[PDB]
């Protein structure tokens, strides 16, 4: 690349990207007993193909608990592995994107329907199961109160997101993206709104990001050296009383020293009531604020649907790289079209190259 | 539907289908001895869900010497039969498209390699094979010149037809294609310029059409009656002394006698020497040609790139139904953002309404 | 031009235009006694320059009593002249557009008030007036029922189409389009629905086409050779016991043997009991029907608003000149982008090549 | 509006606005005399119903050596004045834009060809003149070396400047910008790269402000209280040694002072041998920095071309206004579909609503 910023070949860590573009993690809710079926070979292998230069695979449990619904990815045995791994292996082949995954866990939002299922949470009769969180504080009024996590709990939970990151790096991909955003498990721990804990893990922003920072150290120690771990954060709640981004700015450097290759920032999901001031471009202004004072590359997400506004996130220094879901659903070859109207060679495969 | 033609439903014999937009075959030269392989369930799966009523997988070989190349599709043994009833089955539980299949002998034009592999086509030493014609008349002037057929080797191709239609009504195709089109073994047969035969099956165009007759009445024969046999047709040739619009309508009116399910009009591919005035829309004449002197539907196709554009095709009568190729490839969501051009409502699989 | 027909230089009679794109004629009512305004420079001025090869303007009475509104251009006096030929001056110094005018008499449809203040016509008392017609039948129930015109009636305002002809030959059109569409004077003759005349300008099809084609016989003859003189029809009136194809067809046909350089080909207009299937393209069919059968320019009209869908009604030889209104007025650089889209250089004067 | 910022009404000052979208001045170079002729009552008769908020008149020159050509506008007699106020009682009438226009002196810069024209300043036997400056330092090397201003030439110039405002209060626009941007006089003096003055308007940044501070506050004060004047810079000059953001700064926040109500931020213009990365918003971070530093709205311009670009920079915070020019040379009704695009209400005349 040489004409756009976005699709300029760009050095994420050890890893070599063909461009600045980034597809957002996006749940499918199609797996079985977290299993990878063949719509996610359709799906993800058509996002690999796209031209995009880093693929982020939906939130997947480290466990069957942290799963946010019975039909969600799972990468807790080996079953769950190879099938991730035959679809990595399609991408790698087919595509020029690297593959990431995010690991995730759902705590107090586990347990749930798919969103075109609308309705309370799984009981444990009706195959669902009771959730875990720092404090017993529900999300859902209807469904059982989360049981509080205790000091074992949060070790075993530390271990499941060890076992899944050397898991992920076996199937062969390339980076972790840690699911620290959007109201789980670790978004519980660090907000005041959810974590109500009166031990060393709850209370200060020191105690709150303790956890979270033990997951990161421990799935960083446990990789390669070469292997890419990244955080999604949510950088403010849209709720009184809840995250700032003077601590998310926080979080992010403490992300970063021990060493965290990226920053996902996205908002909000903590809460039901949040006010969101959605709009284009809602969240560009807090991934500025992080890339303004963290040394690794920030990742802006958020209603970004064309490639005008995306070169100039990059140009104006708000972000290093740009993700873009929506947008991918409703035209899965976005960055060819993105890249034409940016004066840049589009990526196709072989097999497409007669309608370039 | 109800504001547009394009998206209201539209029955094709007995297959009822969402709308009259088709895709139309495009090889992707990524079979293993003609086996569908993951690179088929990622393109023809997403083609299933784009929203298009129907989708014509890419031209099939009905034996091993009638693929266009070693990396084609083939329907000729239970495991190629196996494969493409898996996509089959896809798309009966994520889409709203019906599968047809286009069965194909690619007669003097096989043997050759992948388009993006530029070269000479492959001789028997190379793993190719020496082709079968009409006529020992030559398309790749550096190859061996095809064998020209026997009565025997008629019944033969004749009978591979008839047992390829049958594995893909067992596999769960609604709809056939007859592959008439593009210089391949049936257009060989039908012009002039590549059938120089003496017998009854070359000369006149009664004997020209009656071998590609014999084909149609022997699949429609074999298959039950609700299954749908098309023809995909080259109405002329671009060459002097070749096909003429006159002959392609008696040819069309002949296959609406023997059962054809509708006529797919598509125009060109016999000879290197043609010219033809490549530019939007540039095969629409012949589609209305055709559909003004039968009584099944007819398929336009070529250059059709705008929702606007399909839908004058159809409200001014020049066609039945619609068919793209290289718009899907740039954007396999075309139906998507075409419904909304035109005020009807897209189909999204539930994984992707929240795009919607 | 060279990549496609809508941009391809075209020869209209002995005009010779930039191409075959069309502004079609679209009223204003911004006009003072019929005398066209800054409004008007601002509007014709801009499409003179959006790289239409031919800008038709609005609807001009050729008497008071002819206009549509109290607020329509008027061709009758020198004031009016003089104000048309400083817009065509303009159109002359800075776009590649001819300029031609409509000339008309809008009958039982005058005296009317603007589109966006509606409302019944006019009264006499309140500024309007009594409107002429062929018989005396109200198109609006509440207002006067029109004057059924003498032979005196008729003499006299074919007089006035023969007026307002020279004074727009002299103020520098190089075409003149006459109104018989849309349900005005010349529309109101043709149409059984409206002329139930008992002379021999009522009945049969050669009396309500007579005194038609006095006009244009008479506009023909007081103009120079090299003008172009041509007729807007409405092919059918979408009501039962009105025009049909067949009559415009003999219309049209009887047009070019009096000398008649085009046909613009529209529907509608004459009663309010019509229901028209509105849709892209929705005459195109009409204009084909035309089109094959005389041997001058036939102009196409109606929901045309991409380049795609205007090069697919000229190649497949449904019309031989494309004309829009509403997506100028949404756009009036349409034949920028549509030039562009087509692969040909799109016309910008001097001042706003920066942006090309 | 109330779905977007593009198009939430705006105050500037005293100021209400439709919107935030303004559309930049642009040079015609079509100008006699520097009286404005039927090309700008094209031109910006239909920018004023554009549906932006705020139309800035082109570059209009102080006196007759002000200007950058002998083509374009000025306002220092009567004539100009008249057809100016005739452009904004047109603009008044029909479109829902407050008119402003762009006060300006050439300076070194000035006695040049129209842009289409390429060639030497026009010297002073062909029509041109000597130009004046703050230093006798040449940008053209080919024409004369310009005079260095003395006393009574600030005192005249500046004079100049107040009698134009003067005179555009009079014509009836709402607002007037300072052209103190792209190389011209004010420009001129503010940067060390062209002012190498040793008297009290040389030197230090406080000396090279002094002059151009002085004519902001003369300005001021002559005009009646509601008049907004506001200031147009070249925030960096993008070659050595030239202006920096920082002292851009600093002279915004002056400017704010004396009682500008907005500063435009543009960059460059200033040496032949600048190097200015140009792309998609490559100057909006240097409105976001002179935003942050002033409390009157900041303009944001460059290569803004798309509504989701705009709408996030104004969400983002990046300025507080979106000006664009050759986005509307391109299509000059780009704020109807920007309006369409975010989901607000697009402006239209009367006259064109039936493309709504
Ligand atoms: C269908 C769907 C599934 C999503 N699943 C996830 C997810 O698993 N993990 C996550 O961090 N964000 C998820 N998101 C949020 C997106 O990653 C993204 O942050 C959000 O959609 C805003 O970006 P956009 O406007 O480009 O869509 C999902 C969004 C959608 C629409
Ligand atoms: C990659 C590719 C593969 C194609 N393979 C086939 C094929 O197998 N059988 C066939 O009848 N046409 C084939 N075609 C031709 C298309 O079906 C279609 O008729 C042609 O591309 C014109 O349509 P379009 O302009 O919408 O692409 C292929 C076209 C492309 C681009
Ligand atoms: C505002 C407006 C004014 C029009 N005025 C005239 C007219 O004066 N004479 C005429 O023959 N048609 C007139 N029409 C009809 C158009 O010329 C054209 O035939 C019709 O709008 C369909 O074409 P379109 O879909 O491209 O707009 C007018 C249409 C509009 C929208
Ligand atoms: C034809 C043309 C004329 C221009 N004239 C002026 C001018 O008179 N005064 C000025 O400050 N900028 C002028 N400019 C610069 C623009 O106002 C604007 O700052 C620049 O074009 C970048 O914005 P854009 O990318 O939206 O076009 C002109 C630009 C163009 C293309
Ligand atoms: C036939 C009467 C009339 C024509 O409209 C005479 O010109 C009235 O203006
Ligand atoms: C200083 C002289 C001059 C510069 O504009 C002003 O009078 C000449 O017009
Ligand atoms: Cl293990
Ligand atoms: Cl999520
Ligand atoms: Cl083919
Ligand atoms: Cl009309
Ligand atoms: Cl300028
Ligand atoms: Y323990
Ligand atoms: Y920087
Ligand atoms: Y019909
Ligand atoms: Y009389
Ligand atoms: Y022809
Ligand atoms: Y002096
Ligand atoms: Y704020």
């Amino acid at each position: 690349g040489s004409m756009s910023l976005l699709f300029s070949p760009y050095q994420l860590g050890s890893l070599s990207l063909a461009n600045r573009l980034v597809i957002a993690p996006m749940c499918q809710y199609s797996a079985v007993d977290g299993i990878a079926q063949d719509w996610h070979l359709m799906h993800l292998g058509r996002l690999a193909i796209s031209g995009a230069g880093l693929v982020i695979v939906e939130a997947t449990g480290v466990n069957p608990e942290g799963r946010i619904t019975p039909f969600c990815l799972g990468l807790y045995n080996d079953e769950q592995e190879a099938a991730l791994g035959r679809i990595v292996a399609f991408a790698r082949e087919f595509g020029q994107a690297k593959m990431a995954i995010q690991l995730a866990h759902a705590g107090r939002k586990a347990s749930t329907r798919r969103p075109w299922d609308p309705g309370s949470p799984y009981s444990p009769e009706e195959g669902g199961w009771q959730t875990w969180a720092p404090s017993a504080i529900k999300f859902y009024e209807e469904s059982l109160t989360p049981h509080p996590m205790s000091i074992e709990d949060l070790e075993t939970v530390k271990q499941d997101f060890v076992n899944s990151a050397i898991r992920a790096e076996r199937a062969g991909f390339k980076a972790i993206e840690l699911h620290g955003a959007h109201g789980y498990l670790i978004h519980q721990f660090l907000s005041p709104l959810s974590n109500q804990r009166q031990d060393q893990y709850g209370g200060s922003l020191e105690n709150r990001m303790r956890y979270p920072l033990e997951i990161l150290s421990a799935v960083k120690h446990a990789l390669s050296a070469e292997m890419v771990v990244g955080m999604r954060i949510s950088a403010v709640d849209w709720a009184p009383g809840g995250l700032t981004i003077e601590e998310s700015i926080t979080f992010s450097q403490e992300c970063e020293k021990r060493g965290a290759g990226f920053i996902h920032v996205s908002t909000g999901g903590l809460v039901a009531h949040q006010q969101i001031p959605v709009g284009p471009g809602y969240q560009v202004e807090h991934a500025q604020a992080i890339k303004q004072n963290v040394n690794i590359p920030t990742m802006a997400v958020g209603l970004i649907t064309h490639s005008a506004q995306a070169e100039t996130i990059l140009k104006s220094e708000q972000a290093d790289m740009i993700a873009i879901a929506r947008a991918a659903l409703k035209n899965p070859h976005w960055p060819w079209t993105a890249a034409l109207e940016l004066g840049d060679k589009p990526f196709a495969p072989p097999q497409y190259q007669r309608a370039r």
